[PDB]
């Protein structure tokens, strides 16, 4: 029935925009519109009304107002973000569990010698008629009492709960039905990059928010086109997939991303902090990616130029995928004829550079020249080759060498990536699996206890 909604704010937030409602952490309000991104809500206190940030709040007692719970975060992202800089041994979090759904998740930072920081996962077991516990030794009646006990003595686990895992707050989403914004609201400071359609430039939208902007020079695509497709990958939210806030409409065309501190994957590689990366972590690198493409198989998108430049680097090295679908509206004769020095050629399947045929699968074999590129930290593909020398090539049989830094478990990877028939090639999904496991040899991922 018609219950009023009530909901406590998880964070601080001051209003930044005109029909913004500011609040404190802990204090609770009403939902009056749940509008997405933005809710219209009422202050308990204050009795007043406006927008809220949807991601800022959460059902009373509920358990993501915990501060060791995180909801909606994959068995991997738990492993990255308790193994970012800041976490401590036996920094913990406890989140839904994947493979049983409903059931819940321990995961604890750990360490030894031999593998170096490590996180570990156990499994949180639901007693029917109430009661948690990851040893049938050590029941408890909540979660509360489950981490209170493992945080004084491990009692069989890989290590003693310390705190939380570190998090930042959440950062304010997009102003609330800007999609078309005017030109005027963003104050272009410096050039982070060049472009063979288009540049990129590091700037502030309407003097609050710090944003990467991409400059599209005129008549690179058509303006209606782009629009229309350009309102498809806006809905393409996902980690692995960078964040696109706006567009500015009338030639030069603006397409507004978040700013991530690192640039592309390929500059990052090759840069001295990308040297030191060592072969576990360029894999992670490769099953991010391969996280972010198995979202955009889901939702029925295609990138059309997957390559490690249009992959970026947040400061916590996350992989964001970029430029996904953009390749679709460029004019150019000699592009849209998949010819000419500005077409990828070299990441590109054969059937995509025939006929134009493009599918998720034509992105398969792009990420198998992208694992490549990663595996050798930024290396051209076809080192020496000409376009028309690949074609023929990859027609005659050729593909490029297993390198010798590069296991052959992931080059078999790359060989199935690069199947003439593209139904022989395997799904994102598929290959997700296979690189989000790819170490740990033997393993059922989620430590027994005792
Ligand atoms: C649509 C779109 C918009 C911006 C970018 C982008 N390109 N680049 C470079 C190339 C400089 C690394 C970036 N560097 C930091 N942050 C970014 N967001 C970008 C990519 C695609």
């Amino acid at each position: 029935s018609g219950i009023r909604i009530i909901v406590v704010a998880l964070y601080d937030y001051e209003a930044i925009h005109h029909e913004d409602l500011s609040f404190q952490k802990g204090d609770q309000m009403v939902v009056l519109e749940e509008s997405g991104e933005w809710w219209k809500a009422r202050s308990l206190a204050t009795r007043k009304e406006g927008y809220i940030p949807s991601n800022y709040v959460a059902r009373v007692d509920s358990l993501e107002t915990e501060e060791w719970f995180f909801k909606g975060i994959s068995r991997k992202d738990a492993e990255r973000q308790l193994l970012a800089p800041g976490n401590m041994l036996g920094s913990f979090m406890i989140r839904d569990s994947e493979t049983t759904k409903g059931s819940y998740s321990l995961s604890v930072r750990d360490y030894d010698p031999r593998q170096g920081d490590t996180v570990k996962h156990y499994k949180i077991r639901t007693l029917d008629n109430g009661g948690f516990y990851i040893s049938p030794r050590s029941t408890f009646s909540t979660l509360q009492e489950l981490v209170d006990h493992y945080k004084k003595g491990n009692d069989g686990l890989c290590q003693k709960l310390s705190v939380p895992c570190m998090s930042s707050k959440p950062q304010k989403p997009w102003e609330k039905d800007a999609w078309e914004i005017p030109r005027e609201s963003l104050k272009l400071e410096k050039k982070l990059g060049a472009g063979q359609f288009g540049e990129v430039w590091m700037a502030t939208y309407n003097k609050h928010t710090k944003v990467a902007v991409k400059t599209m020079k005129p008549g690179s695509m058509s303006v209606e086109a782009f629009l229309a497709e350009a309102n498809v990958m806006k809905t393409l939210q996902h980690d692995k997939l960078v964040k696109l806030h706006a567009v500015v409409t009338k030639e030069p065309i603006y397409i507004i991303t978040e700013f991530m501190a690192k640039g592309s994957l390929l500059d990052f590689l090759k840069s001295d902090e990308g040297s030191k990366q060592p072969l576990p972590k360029l894999i992670d690198f490769s099953a991010q990616i391969a996280e972010g493409m198995a979202f955009i198989e889901q939702r029925n998108y295609i990138h059309r130029d997957l390559r490690a430049a249009n992959i970026l680097v947040s400061a916590s090295l996350v992989c964001k995928i970029a430029d996904f679908g953009l390749a679709r509206v460029i004019e150019d004769n000699e592009y849209t004829a998949r010819e000419g020095a500005k077409f990828p050629i070299k990441w590109t399947a054969p059937e995509a550079i025939n006929f134009g045929s493009f599918t998720i699968k034509s992105d398969v074999w792009s990420f198998g020249i992208l694992l490549m590129e990663i595996v050798t930290y930024g290396r051209i593909p076809y080192p020496g080759m000409s376009n028309p020398e690949v074609i023929r090539a990859l027609e005659r049989g050729y593909r490029m060498p297993r390198p010798e830094n590069c296991p052959e478990e992931l080059y078999n990877i790359m060989m199935r990536c690069w199947k003439n028939r593209p139904e022989e090639r395997p799904t994102f999904e598929y290959i997700q699996s296979v690189l989000d496991d790819f170490y740990t040899a033997t393993e059922s991922q989620y430590e027994e206890i005792p």
